[PDB]
Formats: C-alpha cells, sequence, structure tokens
C-alpha cells in the first residue's frame, strides 16, 4: 500500500544491525514533572555519525542496486551535506566504496571543509537545480553509483523505521512516540513500524512552526511543501515532506504539534542543562512539542511517551547564543 | 588496617539512599576505545540527581547524622557550598522536607544569589571573613537544630560515594579497573573500600590535575602532603586536598595516581562533549584525560576493561566557550 512495508523495516534492521548502536533510552525526573507525562528519550544523538541517519544510509548502501546490470553500488552520491551526507559517507566507507557530495559553488567555506573532514569527495555544481540534477546524475552514471535521497528513498525510510523496533522493545509500555519531522523519512518509517506492530501506540510529529509544511499538509489533506526555504534554528528539518513520505504521514501519523523558535531554543537548553545531553536544536523540536500548550490536548491515557533525540551534531562554539 | 568506614557502611548507605537516587547507566564510546586501546565504560554520574554523584554521600549523611538537640532527626541542613556539594545537600534536604540554608558573605555577586535560590537554598548572610562564615554557620545550625555535612571527610559521605562502585561492579562484571577523579578523596576512598572488599583484583586508579597534585605527592612520599596553596585549575570540583579521614584509605587501597595537565583536561572534556555528546563538567574530564595520557598507555594490557567515573555535569553553558 505504501512505498515501504513493515517487512522492509525488518530487512533493514537485519541489514544494518551489525554496524549501528542500539542506542539507550534515558529518563529524566525533571522533564517528567514539567510535562505531566512519563517520558523516555531514545538517544539517537549517540548513534554512529551523531544522528539516526546512519540507519537509512547504511540500508540504502546495502540494498540498492545502481543498474539492472550491476547488483553492487560502486559509489554513493547525494546533494545533502549535513547529517545525511555525513551518515552516507560513513556507510560508504564501511562498504569500501567512495562517497560524492554534490555542492553548489556558493556553499560556505565551513561546509566544504566539513564534508572533506568526514571523508567524502566534493563535486561542484551551479546553485541552479538544473545544474545540481545534471551534476548528481552525471556523477552517479560515471561512478556506477547510487543516488541516495535523505528522506524520500524507500530504503532510507525503511532504515529509519528501525528506531521504532528498538523503542517498542526497550519501552514495552510505551503509549506514544514523538518524532521531529523534516522530509518525514524518520516519521514515516516509524509510523509504518508502529502501526504494523502495535497500532494502539500513537505516533506524533513535532515540527517548527516556521517550517510547518507537515502540519499544513495534514491540515489540508494534501501535500503542501514550504513555498520558500524556511528560517529555523532546527537546521535538520528544513526539508519539506515529499511524495513518498506524505501518504504514510497522512494515513498513519496521529497528530502534528508545531513549536516556535523560542520553544525549540528553550527545550534544547533544558535538555543540555537538566539532562546533560548535547542534542542539536533540531532534536529539541520533539521535546518542545511535548512541553507545548497544544500537547495538553493529548489524552491523559497517553502516559508513557518516547521522544526521539534525533541527533547530536552541534557546533557548540556558536550554539549557546543562537 | 581499619579506617573511618568499612564496606558494611557502604552496604548501609546503599539501602539508605537507593530509593531516591538514579542507578546511573554505563555508556561506551568506539572512538575513545580506539584512542586509548582499551575497552572503556563510562559511569554516568553526570545524570545523577543534582547533576553529580554528591547526592549519594549527602543523602546518606542527611539520613544518618543526628543534630545536637532533643529530636534525633535533623530539622535543617546548613551549608557553605554553592557548588556540587551544596546543591546535593539542598536536594537531600528537600527530600526530607527540611529547609536548607546557605551562608553567603554580604558581598557575593547578585548573579550568584539568584543561582543559589534557583536550587532552593535559603540564603543566610554573613560578613565576608572566615570567622564570620564559620560563626554564622554554627549559629544557624544550632538555632535550626540542623546538621552540617563535610564534602569529603564525613564518614557518612564517604560511605555514600562508595555506592558508585557497588553499581559499577554489577554493571560491568568483567571490569579490571576504576578510574576516579580525586579532590578531597571522599569518592576515591569510598570507591576503594568497596572495590577492595568486593573484588580486590580490580584496580582502583585516581586521576588528578598536575596543578593540584597533592594526592600524587602524598602517595609518592607515603605521607599526607596537602597543596601548599589553593590550586588554580579548570577542574573546580577537585581543588580540595585529601584529608585525614580519606588519606589512610587512599594510601593503602588505591593502586596508582595519574596526573593530567590543564590542556589535557580541557582537551578530554571537549572530546567527550564532541564525540560522546555528554555534557560533563571539566572536573569529570580529569579521569578521561587520565586514561588518554601517556603514563596510562604504559599500564598493563591485562587491565582491559576500564570504568571511568564521569562524576558531574554541572557546567556553566555560557562559559563553555574558552572553558
Ligand atoms: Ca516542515
Ligand atoms: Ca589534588
Ligand atoms: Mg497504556
Ligand atoms: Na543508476
Ligand atoms: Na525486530
Ligand atoms: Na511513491
Amino acid at each position: 500500500q505504501y512505498d515501504i512495508s513493515f517487512a522492509d523495516v525488518e530487512k533493514a534492521h537485519i541489514n544494518i544491525r551489525d554496524s549501528i548502536h542500539l542506542t539507550p533510552v534515558l529518563t529524566s525526573s525533571i522533564l517528567n514533572q514539567l510535562t505531566g507525562r512519563n517520558l523516555f528519550f531514545k538517544c539517537e544523538l549517540f548513534q554512529k555519525t551523531g544522528s539516526f541517519k546512519i540507519r537509512g544510509a547504511l540500508n540504502a548502501v546495502r540494498s540498492l542496486v545502481p543498474d539492472a546490470l550491476e547488483r553492487k553500488p560502486k559509489a554513493v552520491v547525494t546533494h545533502s551535506s549535513g547529517n545525511h551526507g555525513q551518515a552516507l559517507t560513513y556507510a560508504a566507507k564501511l562498504e569500501g566504496i567512495p562517497a560524492y557530495i554534490v555542492v553548489p559553488q556558493t556553499a560556505p567555506d565551513c561546509k566544504k571543509l566539513a564534508i572533506q573532514a568526514y571523508g567524502a569527495s566534493i563535486v561542484y555544481c551551479e546553485p541552479s537545480d538544473e545544474s545540481r540534477e545534471n551534476v548528481a546524475k552525471r556523477v552517479t552514471e560515471e561512478t556506477e553509483g547510487i543516488m541516495v535521497h535523505p528522506n524520500q528513498e524507500p530504503a532510507v525510510i525503511a532504515g529509519q523505521g528501525t528506531i521504532a523496533l528498538e523503542v517498542l522493545n526497550q519501552v514495552p509500555l510505551v503509549d506514544a512516540l514523538v518524532v521531529p519531522v523534516g522530509g518525514g523519512g524518520m516519521l514515516a518509517g516509524i509510523a509504518i513500524t508502529v502501526k504494523a506492530l502495535k497500532p494502539s501506540v500513537k505516533v506524533y510529529a513535532a515540527e517548527p512552526s516556521n517550517a510547518d509544511d507537515c502540519y499544513q499538509s495534514k491540515l489540508k489533506g494534501k501535500l503542501m511543501p514550504n513555498l520558500y526555504p524556511p528560517e529555523t534554528i532546527a537546521d535538520g528539518v528544513k526539508s519539506s515532506i515529499g511524495l513518498n513520505t506524505w501518504p504514510i504521514i497522512r494515513d498513519l501519523v496521529d497528530d502534528i504539534f508545531t513549536v516556535t523558535e523560542d520553544e525549540i531554543k528553550c527545550a534544547t537548553q533544558l535538555v543540555w542543562e537538566r539532562m546533560k545531553l548535547l542534542i542539536e536544536p533540531t532534536a529539541g523540536v520533539g521535546v518542545a512539542a511535548v512541553l507545548s500548550q497544544h500537547f495538553q490536548t493529548v489524552s491523559p491515557e497517553v502516559k508513557n511517551i518516547c521522544i526521539v533525540l534525533s541527533g547530536g551534531n552541534v557546533d557548540l562554539t556558536s550554539s549557546i547564543t543562537w
């Protein structure tokens, strides 16, 4: 029915388990008191590469084929340079194949150095989408590579779903998962998984109000991407949801809570200060959601809530004051 | 052997406090394993109530010590510390439904007053002198039928800190060594008593800033040699010298002492923030720095499984830049 099934999530877990961390679920008395709930924190910030994206990236490297005539990917290529590019480069290195990140000439020096530092090769393009698409396609063809989208690639979605397999095992009495949403690869994989295994468990999305395409899409009942690149401290969720993740989110996600920039900032600081966990602000989105006014509408029966702390890739130098 | 505490005291402490403290997790780091050549285990006391291990000793003290009054239960706790000890004692007081008072000189920063009240201690003012601090504390202690608790020499505190090792030995059955940052040595001594009682083959190693190397010097000379002057160190939680109660334990039951430079501390702290995503305070960086240090490299390969106590996470976020 959807672009992935529970069976695909299971193949993904089999595919990646030898190379990822089964990250712990931690608790906090303080956050319990603030929210009125029994919170559990799935610590993807301690995952290899500093985010959960290694799950989808590794699955993609281990399951996609470059061509009808070649079963083994000979390189990986992506346009995404942040947590996905880092995760995809690590997956490529594990598999002994090169990684290419397609990068506009106009990217900051910092960005270019960062990519080099995580061991990928840069391929330069023009800022135009016509240029990016041409270059990424050329690279993929020349290298016999796989292009691995950060959130719409089914093997990626299936990989991200493995988080929910762990959560359900680590937290048998869980009532709800709270998941930050950008392109919805994580949200959709988790929704498929939870609704296949234990549909009484709620799946809730958390999103910056400044980038609220997932909320608007669920509100309208059709895919409504951001018209303009969003401004948010939550840099990992600036993608819009897309054609593969939207149908899953429409049908299998119970609710979407949006949060202000101030709420994201305050929740991130709270996690740093009270839990001593170096989350990136994007991972504060889910915490903000559970602290927000609208989350009080959630039935008191929904007591045990697992929030995914999705990443820890923060540049601390410039992060304190943001 | 015989010392100010025995393992029996640690067992009592565990029963006294276990219902109110976190059994903190032990985490691991692939990168740190590779950098040291060891299997490291990180006992995460930065996740403990109040943000440090000190609630163990503080709660044990609040539940064990008696005031100088009619009724056997303390009606208050009075403190000098606005740091980890003070915050831990304040929380232990809240659990027991008794006021915590902190004696503060008239001229302490308005910032630090706000911070004191943030954790719920009641400020009693004194004049800025060691005479006035002491005498106000005594008065308040007596008038409130309260108790005072030394941060590292009090036997109830030392016994409480030992509870760390009880957990570690359960959590890491094959542990070969514990690495523990040392200031006053309450934690190091409580750990040593526990380890040597339960599994004496496990090594107990102390870690300390080279800028405050009283523990190293003491062990070298075979006598208690406190720091000549108050040390300057980024490791603000280990500025105290070892005292008369912890020294004998440390002399007899601690296997070795590793010192680390300020740069080694700062670097180890940053490494933990960046690579483990754990907001340790620099004092907790001391033990990591120790296992990374050249001198530690020379330690026998049979000592494979090493548990480092990440002792606290109470760090000023804004001041994190430039440490
Ligand atoms: Ca969005
Ligand atoms: Ca010292
Ligand atoms: Mg239930
Ligand atoms: Na192809
Ligand atoms: Na499974
Ligand atoms: Na599709």
